[PDB]
């Protein structure tokens, strides 16, 4: 028993980062096989960031100007391209720590775990989720762009997310592996602001059910509701609608507790309501969104990985 | 900016996790140079928990009784023996994988990152603190027992836990990996319960600075207040008394920040006093207490591994 905002084991992908310099500016890269992903501004120049045209700054560059150290070995680079907002650097040396992997563009709710990095060396790892305003409230330093974000399943590493920028607000913003950002951002040095959040129905529940399994039982209740009632409370206090998409998804939860899906959000619904009245769900004293119910199940139930 | 419980990246201790059958119990090893260590109550049987001799129960085991696999290679134990409550398997392979390593037994207050495993296989990773009253709070399900806490300094691995037991509270109790329990807790099934444990202190003020680092000023004061009228307060809310050597090692942060530790102590005193009135300090409607004053200089800052 117990739960804990558990991430990933990192191995897969410390063995993937690098150091990549372009003039004065320094971030991680991602090495797979033989190419190396990176934020495309590396290239841009302290005065460039006002409006930079990519295309014209990297017609510009030699492979030359990319240094790329992994660990204490300097890769050479032998071509470059960009594909949206990414560098991929060729280069003339294989990963031979290359993980089976993938690239996946994720949901707003999922999850994932985040390895931060500096200089192509590993700092820590942290779980994330991608809020709903397609921001991610993580913890990044100058010099950590380039760190990505990633789950995995069975042997193979889905990355998800490579980091750009911090946003006014101290939220983070940045693109899949293809090069694509999450929400209305652009890698531009402009007013840019996250825009509404809300907090993720879905995962709440989820944690509720976490909570059920591990003991804490306080705020159930004989009561019920309609999914339609719900979803009105809801929208009260700024939640995401439920959709019965994700009544469905919570059905396994729903099944090892004994606790129907539309119980369980009568019990959300009292505790918008009132509050928690100085109780605590599994160790914290607001109501968590950044569970998905797979992330439940996989904790309580005990999978792992190679 | 952002701060968030962060775990060192476990790449360096995945390489060392193997599989202990023997008998009906499987369990997690970790495997270092030519040793595996893992709990010695691995030898014990579903029968032989009520009050085991593990010297007795010792002599009785042939090196072929116990099956390490690591991975998908099964290494051949040439040797046995027992070191207080951890047995040290002796294999006929070194692990290639080993780190540089230490092993050091931690003070309470004190933070690590555990590796939760089963079969041998990495599940997740999160940060813990070793309580006041020597458990952990983790998440650990059976098959859990051999995986390791521990802490990283540049490049070498410094293991400070291995995973024993759960208790009746729903929290976890273990040993060092010398075998000697944190606590006082037996690898015997009889009564035996957690006991009243403790705010710690000195890390509830590393918090509030790391929230000043980032952004979060609201609970701050003109107020001050002397370490003793400090430490009354302290006693009523059932908080670890602040020492002088705390104040000291709370030096670095209150230099950053420019908020003396006197004067942090008198915000602690009104949060304690008043509670939060609605609001929150990091994400968190609760006084966090897993993070040490180097854990927030650390991620404040960017430190780094390899």
């Amino acid at each position: 028993s117990g739960f804990r905002k558990m991430a990933f084991p990192s191995g897969k992908v410390e063995g993937c980062m690098v150091q990549v310099t372009c003039g004065t500016t320094t971030l991680n890269g991602l090495w797979l096989d033989d190419v190396v992903y990176c934020p495309r501004h590396v290239i841009c120049t302290s005065e460039d960031m006002l409006n930079p045209n990519y295309e014209d700054l990297l017609i510009r560059k030699s492979n030359h100007n990319f240094l790329v150290q992994a660990g204490n070995v300097q890769l050479r680079v032998i071509g470059h391209s960009m594909q949206n907002c990414v560098l991929k650097l060729k280069v003339d040396t294989a990963n031979p720590k290359t993980p089976k992997y993938k690239f996946v563009r994720i949901q707003p709710g999922q999850t994932f775990s985040v390895l931060a990095c500096y200089n192509g060396s590993p700092s820590g790892v942290y779980q994330c989720a991608m809020r709903p305003n397609f921001t991610i409230k993580g913890s990044f330093l100058n010099g950590s762009c380039g760190s990505v974000g990633f789950n995995i399943d069975y042997d193979c590493v889905s990355f998800c997310y490579m980091h750009h920028m911090e946003l006014p607000t101290g939220v983070h913003a940045g693109t899949d592996l293809e090069g694509n950002f999450y929400g209305p951002f652009v890698d531009r040095q402009t007013a840019q602001a996250a825009g509404t959040d809300t907090t993720i129905t879905v995962n709440v529940l989820a944690w509720l059910y976490a909570a059920v399994i591990n003991g804490d039982r306080w705020f159930l209740n004989r009561f019920t509701t309609t999914l339609n009632d719900f979803n009105l409370v809801a929208m009260k206090y700024n939640y995401e609608p439920l959709t019965q998409d994700h009544v469905d998804i919570l059905g396994p939860l729903s099944a090892q507790t004994g606790i129907a899906v539309l119980d369980m959000c009568a019990s959300l619904k009292e505790l918008l309501q009132n509050g928690m009245n100085g109780r605590t769900i599994l160790g914290s004293a607001l109501l968590e969104d950044e569970f998905t119910p797979f992330d439940v199940v996989r904790q309580c139930s005990g999978v792992t990985f190679q």
